[PDB]
């Protein structure tokens, strides 16, 4: 089996990128955030606080003949950004792009933080990292990818995001035409959970190649391109009036700037990110002062190749026995 799916950013930054699910049976209809860095699918639903849903759609398991609570089991989830929900948990048919797998976990929010309830456009996660982060209590639930794998004519899943444009995740399927040149394939380690690898160096603009080990993570649920301070000041300097915000959280940059390039290495091959697209826009509503796309991981405790990053590549999530990621520029 395939499937093929449409993912479209929420806003005129690319913030986030939604892609419609089907869940129950007759389908609920729910546009979610495709999340690599985690593992959970949880939903608003018919069971969620009513103050803290504010324009989502709700998954109500009762009008699903399909659904069937999973009784005893309940799921609390913190993510990088400081947001959280939790709730219990449903098994129920899960469809994505015409891929269906039955008995998916869908994980109904019954407390949402105020960041879920204030954006209107995203109405749960589906989340792609390995099923060992799937925070399911008392029983650990696996994630769509994991149980559609052995279905698939590929165990793989692709991502690609577009720039202010829709983009497509495919299951079961590397779509030859989606990419130019080759997809250049590099290790992953498990063993924190995530699609963790290690890039190979960066140049800024037109500069030299810096050849240097970056370990971090290929997260399509974060949205900016998380880096050492070393590596991120060495972009910001060539940006004239670049500066660190304590105040605002970042790197600002005048509005006025044209921004450079950013080329990141996988194994030999190079993939290179727009300055267009380390353009966040203004800190807040008419200022010149805009925010960067590139920021420092010191505060994370790991390195994010998030949106900024892999919307410049078609990304293959091989999930083989030796899971691996490939990369192609498009």
């Amino acid at each position: 089996s395939t499937g093929s799916a449409t993912t479209t950013p929420i806003d005129s930054l690319d913030d986030a990128y939604i892609t419609p699910v089907q869940i129950g049976t007759p389908a609920q209809t729910l546009n979610l955030d495709f999340d690599t860095g985690s593992s959970d699918l949880w939903v608003f639903s018919s069971e969620t606080t009513a103050s803290e849903v504010d324009g989502q759609t709700i998954y109500t398991p009762s009008k699903s003949t399909t659904a069937k609570l999973l009784s005893g089991a309940t799921w609390s989830i913190s993510y990088g950004d400081g947001s959280s929900s939790s709730g219990d948990v449903y098994t129920d048919t899960v469809s994505v792009g015409g891929l269906t797998v039955t008995g998916q976990a869908v994980e109904s929010a019954k407390k949402v933080s105020s960041s879920f309830t204030e954006d209107s456009t995203i109405d749960g996660l589906l989340g792609l990292a390995f099923s060992t982060l799937n925070t399911v209590s008392p029983t650990q639930q696996k994630t769509f990818f994991d149980n559609a794998k052995a279905s698939l004519d590929s165990p793989v899943f692709t991502a690609d995001l577009g720039y202010h444009a829709p983009g497509t995740y495919n299951f079961g399927f590397i779509d030859t035409t989606a990419y130019t040149g080759s997809i250049t394939y590099t290790a992953v380690s498990t063993k924190q959970g995530f699609w963790e690898w290690t890039s190979t160096g960066y140049a800024v603009g037109s500069g030299t190649f810096k050849s240097t080990s970056i370990d971090g993570i290929a997260d399509t649920g974060t949205t900016l391109l998380y880096l050492p301070a070393t590596v991120v000041s060495a972009y910001w300097a060539q940006v004239s009036g670049a500066k660190s915000s304590s105040s605002v959280g970042g790197y600002v940059f005048p509005c006025s700037a044209t921004l450079p390039s950013f080329t990141f290495g996988v194994g030999s091959a190079r993939i290179v990110i727009p300055g267009d697209y380390i353009d966040f826009g203004p800190i807040s509503t008419g200022s010149s002062s805009c925010f960067g796309g590139i920021q420092s991981s010191a505060g994370i405790g790991i390195n994010i190749f998030g949106d900024v990053a892999l919307k410049a590549a078609f990304v293959v999530f091989n999930g083989a026995t030796t899971p691996t990621l490939g990369f192609a520029s498009k």
